[PDB]
Formats: structure tokens, C-alpha cells, sequence
């Protein structure tokens, strides 16, 4: 299965108490497929509040996602964790469920050296019959890998690509050039245009859950070299993203989904419950960009 | 239970497969009590490789520690996690086990604002009938709180203190003065002398698992104002820590324990296995300091 | 005078003792004008080793560049300094010499708040009959200004633009959209392509002293929306920049110039003298890209 | 001359326009010697707004300080600069004036490697018949040197010590132990107590310009190992420093001197002029501590 394309980092629906709302999650999934029209879903990423969940909850979410989606769009399961044993168990679980590929965030919290990071990745991919995408998000994990390091990880053919969520376009350009046979996904929605001209094979974002169409326009207009048109879309998109970040990223994307009849619900505590100011602000944003 | 004193951030023993060696763990605990003469154990912290473990593993460790220690020394359980639900679960579990106090690291990975950090802490301590200590350590989490932010936290009389794992002696001095009714624990073993003269109520450290005696000498001598003597101990203590750091912190402390018949074992992967060089080196360190 | 275009951050030639080599400076100037065909020169920047010089040395460089250029291409004078009085003295000197515009890096070393930085820029621009361009460069000064702060600075119509030397393409995109009437120059040579698709009005770089042709191509090709070709030139350019960076930026560009008969000379101590290895490598680089 | 002791980072008096107020400068000096009872003056440091001045102004201040002090107390001259040539010039100038020792901040702004920093320091001290004190302060420079690098620097017998202005007490302890023959000066006034128990040979501070008496008390009490008393004075001193920082470090110190008939004057622009609020707040602080 060719993985190129646009992927929504799947949001998960929780009730006020933090319980997973399967009905809501299924709606979010449906919205992404029928309304946002994304090529696939990225399940278990930062966007899905993955790290605030128990392993059994992670498995439930992977199950629901695969069940609702079936074979319509593609699926990438993020199974990274500070607990390698958990990451290995989740790789087998999602590989069995039929996920088209798996992804793993660089191990964090503790300060592992590269040798250890490599051991981590190889142990994950070498345990299942699947393909792995390296999840690199430096501003959260604090881990920054060089070009040669990525080269070492790529030694393994089962490691097919990387999700580049860093503002280093010099490194991105070097990656594109040094690894022509590897997939590179843009991780910053507000920087989709400059990333696409550097040759990314797709994008994985949290805002795609509601701004999927514009996202595809930017990506497509650019690939067709209608830059001035692409920049204009990126402009509106960034006006949208700016209000979202200003009003609380996750709460707001969910409130924007609610406005569309999707029961995206709450975020897991300690992520604040949306205030009245936030809800009213989220309503305005919907009126202005949708 | 007055919580002042010297606490070892309990190391855990793992077999070659990475699974908990209970016999080894009990020996580590016994070594701390009978040989290092520590006043208590800080269970579930970074030193215990806590964040690389599953919830069941954390629980088993909490039980083993309580069962082996019983009432001999004080016990603080670090139940912090990015998963607040798990944090509350472990808070109750350990409280039901008779732990003298609980501790929680600042929620990491995602970027939480103070309001949220304060909610996280209130939720934990308000769910059980115990006392909580704030685990700050910003060099791993990246979360730096101000004096007033600590004040807001200390607005809950069930939050009795803080484990200061920072090198800001200005903030340290401010807190000792601003909260004379709260406990303050030094977190940097190599800076024990300079922190004690500022009036901390004790220390929580990783190297205490083997260097507990010298740690007590630094702590006591300093409290008795025999600074010139406390410094000489700190000097030897720092020579030891410098060598342990250069050879691999966790792997070396365990190898130093193995040298004494304590089955400390391996470290949880992806933390590397000790090499022949490291093992030979650990032996040299043992002969030079023990 | 319309300031859009490709500007080389002028390098200065020094002999082994640190003396300004005038003959060599004029050759560097001629090379940029006659061979690299740049649209202008950015004098007194980091690349010109400006902050390692005395005020009168800076003055000599400004007069030399002015004289040698005649009226062939445009000229921008970097007059910023920790000493506001020197900045004002230099702004008047260069304005009187006929420089098309002045530039000023944010005051560094001491930690100034925005109010003070605003007073800094206003004091400079209000002292002369000229136009100013903000020199940001966050990695050497550690100063990060928000979009709103830039908004204030731009209140002054004499502050016509900013040299963007940061990797924040989100801020870049917002800058373009929010200030359509202000000039925005890219300061990162290895990211010219992604910066151009975002609407920058030109670029100011150190590598243009030798790669001005390819740099212009990347700019024009992108403007004409011929992305594929633009990316190819960026790739070869970044191959060059990577090698240069690995060998020693300033010393290597100067050695690349020496290979062409331009006596670019040494760098000012404490910047090291090129070693035999660096010189050998420099030759290889010249052969490979020129 | 033995350079141990309490040194005040000498403040400079400026008039509203920014001109050196020679009269007020002599009063600041007399105050430090007669009222603050310091052992010496550290001239031309950050506190002296040294980096916002021209070489001629720096020399003038050096002349005034030497003329006013005569041979009463010791004098250290900070001659560091991004311009190696200027530093050498100032090193000769101050040596000729009979300064007891010189000091040099690490070369900043540009990213010099260690080899180059070593060259910089050797060039300065090998140029005069004097002794040199390394000035670290990574808070404003961003230059972090290791124990081994300080080792190479100390290879030169003429490099007699280092002014430590970082919060790394680990490095401080290692330094004291590793270089028993070298001088170590504490640079953080609000951390004098914890630093002195580690064996620093003295201190250099900005707040000594008005708090020299208390500063001496902390230093001497700690040296006598009367910690409890030392901590009490550090507590009051830190209340003072906290108010000062809150109201504007440099402005407030000068205003506190004004209340005492010392024409400390203004700060050099772009450092903001004291507001009315600031001025009244300064009077309060004065009443509250003097």
C-alpha cells in the first residue's frame, strides 16, 4: 500500500469524566473520510492524546478506528512510547489489525544516546511484518537527530520514511535529497506550502480534522505550481490555525467539530475544559472560516 | 510521619529480558536500609526507570518496597504521569499500601499552562487521604515554575513540600524563606552541601543507593556547621559521581551494587547493556571508593 | 530607491595581522558586482566581521564599498551596535555617504525589553534622512520578537523592512500577510526556496559572495513558479553550503575567492587561520561546484 | 598583590544625555570605599555598562577610577571585547595605569570554538606584564566551558583565576577541587552563601555598590562557618535584590545611591530612564533596607 498523501492526526472523543466516547470517535472518523476527504488517518499520535491514555485504551482506539474505516482510507498506527515493551506489543497488535504501517515517536523523558535510539527503532520494526515511519517532533520530545543519524536508521528497508515535525527546512531539504527513496511527511500544517516545495510525500496534521479540504488544496495547488494560489490558501489556513492556537488547540478543534454535529467531546484532564469564552470564540471561528 | 531525612531514589533490578527481578529489588531495598542507613525510600522516580514501565509493574514495585520495608523507614511514592487517571490510580493504590506520602512529577510531553498544572496536582492529592510532594526536575520535563506559582500550589495544606531538582539556588533560597512551613528536598547529589546550608529539609537522590553514608555525613556535618569537613566529603562524593557519570549512571550504580552481592541486574532497554569496558571500569571505581 | 533583490553580506579582506586589506576588499566588491551579479551589498554585517572592528575601521569599509561600487548597485549599511551612540554616528556617516538604506541588529549582550528595543530603533532612524531595515537574527543575539512587536516597530514609516534570519516559517508567513507594504529579506541561504514561495522580497546572504548566480536563479525560478528547477539549484547550492559549513564558513568562502584571484585574505583573530587541511578541502570544493 | 576579597562591579554615572558624569563617578567610588568598605573595584564590567561605551570612554573611566582610588583598594580591569585588538589595547592601557589585575569576558556574538577562545585569552595576557582573570558569565554570552577547557586555560601561569557567574555549583565544586592554586570569584550576589561554602576566594558583585556591608557579612560569616547567621543576612540581602530586580536592576541601584547624596545619575540608552513609579519605589526600598 503506497502511503503518500494527506493524513489527519486522529482526535479522540472523551466525555467530561475522560471516558472514551466510541460513538463520538466514530463520528470524528466519518467526518475525516466523508467531509475532510483525507487519504488516511494517523492513529495514536500526540493529537489523539495518546500519551494520556492507558495501553488498553490505546488498543480500544486502534480497534474502533480499524473497524469504522475498514479499507476505505489508509491507516498508520503510532506505537512509540518510553516503554519499549509497550511499543513492541502495540506494533504487533496494530499489525494484526491490518494497519498499513506503523510509526514511532523517538523515545523521550530519559536522555538516550543515538545508539539506544537506533536499538529502540530496530526492536520495534524487527518484531513485526510491517513498515515503520520515524516520528520526529523535536519541540515536544527535545530530541534532534542529524542527517547521518537518519541515514543509519534508514539502513533498515522496513523503515520507509519519517514524519518531520521540525522547522528545520535545511535539514528537510537535505533529507529529501539524501533519501529520495524514503517517504517524508510534513508535520506543521501552518508550514505546508514551504514544505511541499521541498518535496514532501504528504502531510500528517491535527488541523486536517476540520480543515482537510484547504490542506489538500495547498498541497495540490503547490504540486501543480500555482504558488500564488497556494499561498493565499495557506494564508486563510494560517488565520484559522492562529485563532485555534490562540483559543486552545485541542479544545477548539473539537468545538469546531461539535458545530458540525460531531460529538468530538472533551479533552483528557489536566487539559482544561473549554470555558465559555473559549466556546463563544470557537463559534466565531466557525462562522469566519467555515 | 515527619518526612525530613535522606531518601534514596530506589533503583529497580531487571533481568536480561528486562523484566523485574523481585529478589534483586528486595536486596537493593535491604542494601539501602542496612548499609546506606537511609531514612527512607523515594519509590517510583526517574532513578527507578519508572516511566519505561507499565502500570502493573509500577504497582508490583510499590508493593515489594512496602512489604520489604514494612515500617523500618519512611516511604514516598512517586505516582506522577502524563496520564492523570493513572496518577490518581497509583495515588490510591500506594495510599492504601500505607505509604507515608506521595510525590508527583510535573505533567510533561504536552505543554500545560499553570492552571492545568495546578488542576493536575489538586486532583491527585484530593483523591486520597495522604500528603503530596512536588517533583519539579525541569531538566527532564522542561517545566519551570515561579515562586508565586509554588505559592498557589502550597495553598493546599495537603501539599507539604517539594523535591527541588534544579540548580537555581536563588529560587531555592526564596522558597526556604517564603515557605518555612513546607518541606524542601535537594535533588542534585553533587550539590548537596550548597543546598543544605540554605536549609533544605533533606535530600532525595540516585547515588544514595550506594553512597548513602557519605551523603548522611555531608548532610549532618553541614547541619552541624562543620563546613570544611562537609566539603571534603562532597569532594570525594563528587569524584565518585563524576566517574559514575562518565561510565553510565544507572549501569554503574547497579554494577557497584553487584560488586557487593546485590543483584541489581540490568537496565530496562533501550538503555544500553554495560559493555566489558564499563564493567571493568565499574570495578576500578569500586576499589577506589569502597 | 526600490530595495528588492539579492544582496551579498559583504566579506572583508584582512592580512595575517588583522589589517584591512583594501586592495582585497575592492576585489571582493568587484567579484560580487561583476561575477556574482548581485543587486547590492549588505555592508557591516556579521559576515563582514563587523563587531570585531573599531568604529573607524567600520567607517573605512563603508567608504571603500561606496567608492568601489560607484552607483552600479544598491547599498545597505548595517549600523546596529550595543552602543546606541555608535549606531547613530554610523547611521549619519553612511546616510551622508549616500547609502540607499540602513540596517540595525537588535541590541544584544544586555537583556533589553521591547520598549527599550523600540527606543533603540526609533533613535537610530529618527536621527537621519534615510530608511531602516530590522536585522533580527535570533540565534546570535537570542532575541525573539512577536508579530505584534514587529507591528509596533513598523508604525514608523521610515522602518521599511526586516532581514528575517530565523527558521520560523509560520512567523514568516504571518509577516508577509500582515505587512504587505514592508520589505522582507530572507537571511538563510540554504532555505531560499521555501522562503521565496512565502513572498520574501529578496535575500541577504554570506554565500552570495561566491554563489550569487545560483542564488538569483533560485529566486527567479521560484518567482516564475518553476519549482522543480528551483529545487534542483537549491540542492546543489545546499551541497555547497554544507561543505563550506563543514570546513569553516568564513575562511572557506574566502579561500574559494582566493582560488579565483580575489585576495579575500584572513579572518580577524580570534577566528582561526585556515589550516593546510582546510585549504586542501577548499580546493576540492572549488573544483566540484565551480 | 593578593586579589582575594569582596569587589564591587563598579557602576558609572551618566548625565541625561549619556555623557560620563565624572563628578558622580568619583562619588560612587568614594562611597564603595568609605561606606561599603569593599576590598576592591572591578572596573569595566557589565554592571559598568562597559559594552555600550566607546574605547575612549572605557579608558576615561579606567583613568578616573585609578586616580580616585590611588592605592587604597585593589583594582581589576575588565578589558574583554569581541574586538581582540581593543581588548589588547585596553590590557596595555590599564596595566600601564597600574591596575592590580585584568579580566576578560569570553568572546561573544560569534560562535568561537575552544581553540579560538584559548587563543583570545593567551593573546591578551601574553601582551602585558599583568595577571588575568577569566570572566565566564554564560547567562549573557551563551559560552559554556567544561572543567578540562578551564584546565587548558589555566596552563598559563599568568591566568590566575576565574569569575564564576553561573548556577552550576557542580562545576564550581570541581573547579575548587581541581585548581586549588587558582582564584575563584563568586558572580551571583543572591547565591553568595552556597557559593562561599564551596570555597570561593571572594566575590564580584553589582549590588555591592550599595550593599557591601551585608555582602561582607555573608562572606565572612560563611567563612567562619556561622551558617545560620549567614543565611539570615542572605535572606535580607535577597529581599533587597528581589525588590531591586523587580524595579529595574541598574536604575534602582543608582537611585539608591542618589538617596544617599551620590549622583549615580542615569543609565546609558537604550536602557530606560527611571519612571516616577520606579523612583518612588526606589525610595521605599531605601527606607526598607537602609
Amino acid at each position: 500500500t503506497d502511503m503518500k498523501g494527506i493524513y489527519s492526526a486522529l482526535l479522540v472523543s472523551f466525555d467530561k469524566e475522560g471516558n472514551i466516547n466510541e460513538k463520538g470517535l466514530r463520528q470524528i472518523i466519518r467526518h475525516n473520510i466523508d467531509v475532510c476527504k483525507v487519504d488516511g488517518l494517523y492513529v495514536g499520535g500526540s493529537t489523539g492524546e495518546n500519551f494520556m491514555l492507558s495501553t488498553d485504551e490505546k488498543k480500544r482506539i486502534f480497534e474502533i478506528a480499524k473497524d469504522e474505516v475498514k479499507e476505505e482510507i489508509k491507516l498508520i498506527a503510532q506505537v512509540g512510547s518510553v516503554n519499549l515493551k509497550e511499543a513492541v506489543e502495540l506494533a504487533k497488535f496494530t499489525t494484526d489489525l491490518g494497519y498499513d504501517a506503523i510509526s514511532a515517536v523517538t523515545p523521550f523523558y530519559y536522555k538516550f544516546d543515538f545508539e539506544e535510539i537506533k536499538h529502540y527503532y530496530n526492536t520495534i520494526i524487527n518484531s513485526v511484518d510491517n513498515r515503520l515511519i520515524i516520528y520526529s517532533i523535536p519541540f515536544l520530545t527535545g530530541v534532534d537527530m542529524s542527517l547521518d543519524q537518519f541515514g543509519e536508521l534508514f539502513e533498515n528497508e522496513k523503515i520507509i520514511g519519517v514524519k518531520f515535525t521540525a522547522a528545520d527546512f535545511y535539514l528537510l531539504e537535505r533529507m529529501r535529497k539524501t533519501f529520495p527513496n524514503k517517504l517524508i511527511f510534513a508535520g506543521f500544517d501552518e508550514m505546508m506550502l514551504p514544505a511541499t516545495v521541498l518535496g514532501v510525500d504528504g502531510a500528517i496534521g491535527s488541523t486536517f480534522n476540520v480543515n482537510g479540504v484547504r490542506a489538500r488544496q495547498i498541497f495540490e495547488l503547490t504540486k501543480n505550481e500555482k504558488i500564488s494560489e497556494a499561498l493565499e490558501v495557506q494564508h486563510v489556513t494560517n488565520d484559522l490555525i492562529t485563532d485555534i492556537l490562540g483559543n486552545g488547540l485541542y479544545q477548539t478543534i473539537k468545538l469546531l467539530l461539535e458545530e458540525q454535529g460531531v460529538e468530538a467531546g472533551y479533552c483528557r484532564q489536566p487539559m482544561k475544559e473549554a470555558t465559555d469564552e473559549m466556546k463563544s470564540r470557537a463559534k466565531e471561528i466557525y462562522r469566519k472560516y467555515f
